[PDB]
Order: structure tokens, then sequence, then C-alpha cells
């Protein structure tokens, strides 16, 4: 078949590489409408923080590189504008020239993702995160105006590890959020410790506090307070990169984004979408759910690699929603329905917070376990974990144990691996189960 | 009912505490031969490496504060020398006064454990070590006779341990073994980081190597050499405490340890047998095991619990062994059959070495995961990683799996929580998922 592909990064070219390993014959272009293809999203924090200063993390590939490994064909600066989805073609806009032109395909693969929101102030020192063109813009900005004194706005993951590396790069950020339901993927009674770090270093922060006006470097806020700042990062949540496909058939939901089958099919025959373009549903309940992480885009990426050129058997057997952020020493993770969708259920919850390994080997820290629980059925709904040592661990046993419909009751049988610097004999997962009885 | 519990540790004191927590009004009573109840003995090797200093950490109780706390009469320096099974008393020998004497018992729970075993050489230089006392009379000889040059014999994981600690306090040991296979629970192969951390530190070690004579400190070996040490101390496996069993009814293997059922029920009634005495099967293929480790001791316990006192549904579902130690930098995990019963099957092999998280994080280092399956159902037989970080959870998530007799084709299913200093959006996991076909 021959293939366009919209998108060129973790959703796009993944699956691109993945169909070119089962069908050498067919030929594969994909449109991006920036400058990169391949880019690291997760380093960018990492970019800007000093600690990735070599670009060769911060990009895979060029189109070059991509076309001479893999025989695929990618045009950046090329945004797809429409999907003529009757005609089979797509209207293109090669943005260097300015002309559009229509590309035919036989299968068309969705992975457009998401655009960063601003808050539409017209500032020469705001910048948003989202791709190398950006993190380029934000490093130069840097060095060009000297900069110390950094806004950084929202309290999400993005904004957070921004800060972080922010901080370690010798700056001095402050942190604002207009509510204090910060790092809300994760229980808003376990994320103190977020503020805990950012007082033990002296990173002020203010919640329930938003930009009023700017001007030049002089910022008025919601509080009357009015600062001088060198630089700000916005990081305001996303939305999804859609517009260009209204006009087509193609079903998309009232928020903007595309429902698929477990195949990773549209409504449209041929048509697919993945990333975070794409809803589908929970492995583990019956609700629908998106998970705009890098875990799904890769998954999908080999499904449908699998659907078009490889064993079309396999397909998506739905999201648990497993997240995970680093915030100076602390550890977030969880996984499971978000805590607004717990109401949908009839709950229990249990905790525990013991040392993550042996209180008398060294560097032991105490390790908040959280598990939510249906009584209906007693299945596993929710779990979360926040310490800064032996979260991602647990976090991990509890996704596998949701993937096999574990009962809250049958982590009492978990075998785990034992000695001081580890765990416990009865692991904190373990005594989840024990004090659900 | 009238408990008595013999043995006042991992399984013994677990198991009492746990009755006491369904069961106020029975009368429960332990005896333990030995000085001290519910020493820590996996904190031992940290005790002589001077990791631990403060021996609270190394005793976790005193029968006088378990009888205030929880209402049970332990009786140390009391050894139980027969069990008379028709009249359901169990003889025990004062160990102080050299008088024995008949306790009555409505439920008697056996975990004594086992000892370890000793070359037999006459010597006032050599040491085992299994409890408390024996950590004190090391610990003791060493600043008596101010200890620089020790022997470490055999090299399973608590003799590794043991050498770790006496070279991180100082002292100066060398390791050897009567074979090559070191570390047995883990492939043989992947045990080649232990020699590594030996070499770099430029410890001595010798495989295939045995103590033949032993003159003072002069020691004379199998392969002929001669060398002067001011201590031995020998890790050369255990036996079973099974001697005071013999004339009962109940019957021991060729080996001496206890056959049980999935209640821990021995074949006399209302005898029950837990931890490293017992042995019992696996979880996920039809075969005997024996796993004598924390976990086995602690779970067991809680399983005779509610069979005495609490819900006799709850029983054991078999072991899946899973087991870990560290040696200085590097992790060495496995979990599933032997080596040695991996010939049970018709099997195959997948691997994997990629780094523990992302490549462009900091201090990033090689995991090296293998997973072994059966040929005949796809079903995960035996797991190993070998690493400086990463390898105990990747182990945790696959005990997980196999608990769930999961196949190795569903890891590509299995959705990992992914920031850059944890995983990869493809984790090693899933990747041995997808080149398993
Ligand atoms: C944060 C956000 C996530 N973002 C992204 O992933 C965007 C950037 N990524 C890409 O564009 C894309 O993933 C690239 C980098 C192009 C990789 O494509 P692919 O996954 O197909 O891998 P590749 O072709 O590079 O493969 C080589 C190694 O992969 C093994 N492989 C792949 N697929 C299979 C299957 N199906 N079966 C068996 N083996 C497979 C190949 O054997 C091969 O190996 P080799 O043995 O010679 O090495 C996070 S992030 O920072 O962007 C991030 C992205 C990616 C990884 C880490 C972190
Ligand atoms: C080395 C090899 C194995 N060795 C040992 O375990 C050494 C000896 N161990 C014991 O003697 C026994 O395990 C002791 C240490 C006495 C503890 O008994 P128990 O497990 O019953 O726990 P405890 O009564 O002390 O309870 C404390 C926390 O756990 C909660 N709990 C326990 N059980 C339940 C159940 N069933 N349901 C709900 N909650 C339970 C308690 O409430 C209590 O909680 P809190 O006040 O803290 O909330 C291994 S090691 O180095 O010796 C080692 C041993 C133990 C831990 C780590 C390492
Ligand atoms: C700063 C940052 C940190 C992150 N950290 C993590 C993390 O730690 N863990 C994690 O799991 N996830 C993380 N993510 C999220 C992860 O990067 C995304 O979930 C993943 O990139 C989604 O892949 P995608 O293909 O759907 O979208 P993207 O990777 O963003 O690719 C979409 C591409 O499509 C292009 N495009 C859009 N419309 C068109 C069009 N009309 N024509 C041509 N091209 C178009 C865009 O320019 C873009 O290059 C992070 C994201 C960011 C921005
Ligand atoms: C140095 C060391 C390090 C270890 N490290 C680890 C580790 O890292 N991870 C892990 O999983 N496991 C580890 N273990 C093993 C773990 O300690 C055992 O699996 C666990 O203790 C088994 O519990 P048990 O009750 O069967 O035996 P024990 O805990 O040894 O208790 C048996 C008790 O019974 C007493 N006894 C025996 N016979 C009689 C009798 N006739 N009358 C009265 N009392 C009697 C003994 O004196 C002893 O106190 C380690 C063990 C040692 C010795
Ligand atoms: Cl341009
Ligand atoms: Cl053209
Ligand atoms: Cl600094
Ligand atoms: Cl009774
Ligand atoms: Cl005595
Ligand atoms: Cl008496
Ligand atoms: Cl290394
Ligand atoms: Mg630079
Ligand atoms: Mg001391
Ligand atoms: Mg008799």
């Amino acid at each position: 078949p021959k293939i366009v592909v919209v998108g060129a990064v973790a959703g796009g070219a993944t699956c691109a590489s993945q169909i070119r390993r089962l069908d050498k014959e067919s030929d594969i272009i994909i449109f991006e409408k920036d400058r990169d293809m391949s880019f690291a999203n997760c380093a960018l924090p990492y970019v800007i923080g000093e600690v990735v200063e070599d670009r060769r993390y911060a990009l895979a590939y060029t189109p070059e590189k991509f076309y001479d490994r893999k025989q695929i064909t990618v045009k950046t600066y090329h945004e797809v504008i429409a999907i003529n989805d009757e005609r089979q073609t797509v209207s293109v806009l090669n943005r260097k020239t300015n002309e559009q032109f229509e590309e035919s395909y036989d299968k068309l693969i969705l992975s457009p993702g998401a655009s960063a929101n601003s808050l539409g102030f017209e500032s020469d020192i705001t910048f948003t995160l989202r791709n190398l063109e950006d993190t380029d813009a934000i490093d130069q900005f840097i060095k060009a105006n000297q900069v110390d004194k950094v806004l950084v706005v929202g309290a999400g993951y993005v904004s957070l590890e921004v800060l972080e590396n922010l901080y370690e790069r010798g700056l001095h950020p402050t942190l604002i959020h207009r509510s204090d339901k910060i790092n809300k993927l994760m229980d808003a009674d376990m994320n103190q410790p977020i503020l805990d770090e950012l007082d033990k270093r002296e990173i002020p922060y203010r919640l329930n506090e938003e930009i009023n006006a700017i001007n030049g470097n002089e910022i008025t806020f919601k509080s009357g307070k009015v600062e001088h700042y060198d630089m700000i990062i916005e990081g305001v949540g996303t939305h999804p990169n859609s517009k260009f496909i209204e006009s087509s058939n193609i079903k998309l939901d009232r928020k903007g984004f595309i429902p698929v089958n477990d195949k990773f099919e549209t409504n449209v025959p041929n048509i697919y979408a993945i990333g975070d373009i794409a809803t589908s549903h929970y492995r583990h309940v019956d609700l629908p759910a998106s998970v705009p992480l890098a875990w799904g885009a890769h998954r999908a990426a080999s499904i449908v690699a699998e659907q078009i050129a490889g064993n079309d058997t396999i397909e998506f057997k739905g999201f648990l929603g497993n997240n995970i952020v680093k915030f100076f020493d602390y550890t977030f993770a969880s996984v499971g329905v978000k805590p607004n969708e717990l109401k949908q259920f009839d709950y229990k919850m249990v905790e525990v917070t013991q040392g993550a390994h042996a209180n008398y080997y060294p560097g032991n820290s105490p390790l908040h376990l959280r598990v939510y629980y249906d009584t209906s059925n007693r299945q596993i709904l929710r779990a979360a974990a926040v310490g800064k040592e032996g979260a991602d661990k647990r976090i991990d046993v509890l996704s596998m144990a949701m993937m096999n419909q574990l009962t809250v009751d049958e982590l009492t049988e978990f075998e785990v691996a034992y000695a001081p610097p580890y765990s416990h004999p009865k692991d904190l997962i373990n005594m989840i189960g024990y004090k659900a009885k």
C-alpha cells in the first residue's frame, strides 16, 4: 500500500519505522509541519537544564538519514491542511514555498498530537515548550539576554520538569499556578513533597495566582503583586491538533480528539489515528480513556503496523494510564482511573507508608502507597505512590496486576524479591492486601 | 486453642503475632532454643559490616515486650527435644537448668528453620553466621584479635554479603568456593559481574578451591597453596533443624525437610510447619519447590494464622522463588524455576541488554534481562536480571506476571510508567515480548 503519515515524532515516525520492518516494498511518506522529525519530546526539559548537551540525544534522525536507513520519505515544513477522504488524498502546504498540493494514499495514519496552550499575552519574553524548535529558542533567549529570573506558569509534569531544570542550570525560577491543584494526575493530598522541595531550596511559588498584565519585563499579577522577570515559560495545558481534520468525514469528539477502535481505526476505512490525538478505553474498566503519553504512542504505532503489514489479529486491549514524574528528590506515580473518575464506582481506599527498604540499611525514605478498589468485585481501580525511593517499582507491579485483573486481596500473594536494600518480607504491596481484609 | 510454636523468629514469631491479631483469647507459647527472639536474620551481614550500628535494628523484640504488647509467652534458651504427637505434648529442655518438661498443645506450629553446616575442623578462628549470638561472637573476635585477613568460604548470597561487609569495614577478605557455581540462584553466565567487582577491588578469589587443613592460622588448600588468615567465616550451606522431629509421626523427606499441603499442614493432625523447614510446590508449574527465604516464612505465617483463627479457605498457591542480592554496585535477581530445573521443560530463551533508563539521562547503566518460556504454551518459566540499576523492578513485575501464568507474548502489553529517569516507552519487558516471535 501507499502509506501517508501525518506527524513525524512519537507515534508517526515510530509507526512508519515499524511498518518498514514488516513491509519493504510499500512507499511511505510522512508530512511534518515543523522543522524536526524524531525529536525526544521527553528529553526537552533536560536539554533546557543542560543535563542533555549532546544534540544526538535530542534528535534521533534527520529526514536525509531516515531515508538513507529506512527508505521512508519525510517532508518537514509540510503542513497537512485538509483530509480529502472521499478522494483518498490529503492536501498539503509546503511552508517553504507556500504552495499546496494533493498527496494520494492507500492507508493514512494520523499522529498529529497536541499543541501547547498559550495565555495569549503579547510578549517577547514568554515561551511554550513542545518541540525542539521551542527548546532552541528558549536556550537562545537565555543566553542572549543573560536570563536569571524566570517565571514558570502551570504545575503539571512539564512545568515541574522545566522548573527543576531551570534551577539546576543556575537560574532563579518562581512557580505560579491558577489554583492549588498541582500535578493533577496524582491524588491531590499526595503532592505536598512538591511544595516541600521548592521550600527546601528556597524556590518561591504562589498558588491561586495568575498573570494579570505584562509590560516588557514588568509582570503584574492577580494577587496585586508586581515583579520583574527576564523570561516566562507557560505550561498551561495542551489542545489537540485536529482543526485540519474537521472538514473531513472523520468523527471527532466534542473536545477535538479522534475515537478509535482496538485496531486504531477511525470511522473512515483505511484511516488510522494514534498517539495523543486518539481516544480509546481503559483495559480494566468499561470507561473511555485518553492517555496522551509515550507508551501509548509507541504501542499503538506497533499495533497499527501489524494491522497494515503484519498480523492483524493483534489488537489493543485498552489503557491503564500508568504515569510518572520526577521532581527533585521525589517520584510521583499513578496508574488506573483518574481521581475524578473514582466517583463512577462504589470504592474503598487502603494505604500504607513505609520505608522503601530496610530501615537499617542506609538511605531509607518513606514510601506512601495508596490503592483504590471496587467494592462490588474487589478489583483494583487506581494506585498511586510517592516517595524518594521505590515508587516506580510498586506502580509497575500494580500496573501488571491490573492487567491480569487482580483483586486487592490477591496482593497478599505477590511474591516480592526481598533483601534489605530492596523491600520487606511483607512488601508495601503485600500490606495493602492484608489491610484490605 | 492452646498454641505452641517452635522457633521464635521469621516464621514463628510472625505466626504467633498474626494469630494474636485474630484471636485475643487463646494462650500462645513460643519456645526458642537460643538467646534471642525476632532477630533480623537478614541484617546480620550488615551488622558485621558496621552499616548497622544500633542493635535495635538487629533485634525487634524481647520476650518481655512481646508479652506486654501481644500477651504471648516466649521462653528463650528452651529447646524442644521431642514431639509426643499422640498425646499432643512437646518435651522441652530448659537449657539453663538442664531440666526437661512437657508442654501441652491443641495446635503445634513448627518453624525451627535451618542451621549452618560446618566443615568440621577443630579451629578457634572459624565462624558460621545464622543468628545474633553468632554475629556478636564474630564482631567480638574481630576486635579482640585485630583481624585483617579473613577467609570467606562459600559463594552463596549470604556469604557474598558478608564479604562485601568485611571489605567495607576495612578488612581484607579472600573468597573461595568448592565449585564455580557462585550465587547459584542466578544464571551462571549472568554472575560474572560478581567476579568483575571483586577484580575491580583487588579482592582475591579462587573457585574450585577448598580447605585441606588448618594449623593455627596457617591454612592449607586443595590447590596446594598455604596462606595465613586471622579468621575464617564458613558459609557452606545449611541443614534443617529436624532431628528433634524424627521420633514423631511427622513425615520427613530424605533430606530432613517437612512436606506440607497448601494449608501448611503436616501429615499429623493439628501440627503445621512453615519457614525453611517446609517444602511445597511451585505456583506456575507442577514441580516441588523449596524456597528458604523470608517472604515465604512471612506468607506461611499469615496463612497458618488464618487456618487456625481466621478464614480457613485461605490457602497457599505455591512458590515462584523470587530472590535477589546486592553485591557492590550490582543487583542480581531471578524468579521462577531454578537453572537446573529448566531441563524438565521444552523451553526457549529471550534476552535484552539495554539502558535501565533513558540513554541521555545521567547515571545510566546496561541492564541485562533474560526470560525463559515453555514452548508448549508460551508461559514464562523463569526470569533473571542483572545490572547496577532497575533489575529489582523488572523481576518484581515478572513475578506478578507469572503469578498469573502470563505468556511471554503478552509482555508487549505491559504498560510501563515512563519518564526519562525510569525506563523507556518500550521497556525492556516489552522488548522481551516483541523479541519472542
Ligand atoms: C518522551 C516522549 C516520547 N517521544 C518519542 O518517542 C518521540 C521520538 N521517537 C521517535 O521518533 C521513534 O521512536 C524512533 C526514535 C524513530 C524509534 O523508532 P523504533 O521504535 O521503530 O526503533 P528503532 O527502529 O530505532 O529501532 C531500533 C531498535 O529497536 C528494536 N525494535 C524496534 N521494534 C522492534 C520490534 N517490533 N521487534 C523487535 N525489535 C524491535 C530494533 O531491533 C532495534 O535494535 P537494535 O537491536 O540494533 O538496537 C520520551 S523520548 O525521550 O522521546 C524516548 C524515545 C524513544 C526511546 C527513549 C526515549
Ligand atoms: C530477614 C529474614 C526474615 N526475618 C525476620 O522476619 C526476622 C524476625 N521477624 C519477626 O520476628 C516478625 O516478622 C516480627 C519482626 C516480630 C514482626 O511480626 P509481624 O509481621 O506480625 O508485624 P508487627 O506485629 O511487628 O506489625 C507491624 C506493622 O505491620 C502491620 N501489620 C502486620 N500484619 C498485618 C496484617 N496482617 N494486617 C494489617 N496490618 C498488619 C502492623 O499493624 C504494623 O503497623 P504500624 O503501627 O507500623 O502501622 C528479614 S529482616 O531483616 O529480619 C526483616 C524483618 C521484618 C521487616 C524487615 C526486615
Ligand atoms: C516537554 C514534554 C515532556 C514530556 N515528557 C513525557 C514523559 O516524561 N513521559 C511520557 O510518557 N510522555 C511525555 N511527554 C508526552 C509525549 O511526548 C507525547 O505523549 C508523545 O509525543 C505523543 O506522540 P504524538 O505522535 O501523538 O505527538 P508528537 O510526538 O507531539 O508528534 C506530533 C507531530 O505532528 C506534527 N503535526 C501536527 N499537525 C500536523 C499537520 N497538520 N501536518 C503535519 N504535521 C503535523 C507536529 O508538528 C508534531 O511534530 C512529554 C511531552 C512534552 C512536550
Ligand atoms: C545471614 C542471613 C541473611 C539472610 N538474608 C536473607 C535475605 O536477604 N532475603 C531473604 O529472603 N532471606 C534471607 N535470609 C533467610 C531468612 O532469614 C530465612 O528464610 C528465615 O529466617 C526463615 O525463617 P524460619 O522461621 O524458618 O527460620 P529462622 O528465622 O532461622 O528461625 C528458626 C528458629 O528456631 C529455633 N529453633 C530451631 N530448633 C528449635 C528447637 N528444637 N526448639 C526451640 N527453638 C528451635 C532456632 O534457634 C531459630 O531461632 C537470610 C538468612 C541469614 C541467616
Ligand atoms: Cl520556514
Ligand atoms: Cl509535489
Ligand atoms: Cl547550580
Ligand atoms: Cl483446637
Ligand atoms: Cl546456656
Ligand atoms: Cl515450667
Ligand atoms: Cl556501567
Ligand atoms: Mg547548550
Ligand atoms: Mg560496633
Ligand atoms: Mg514419642
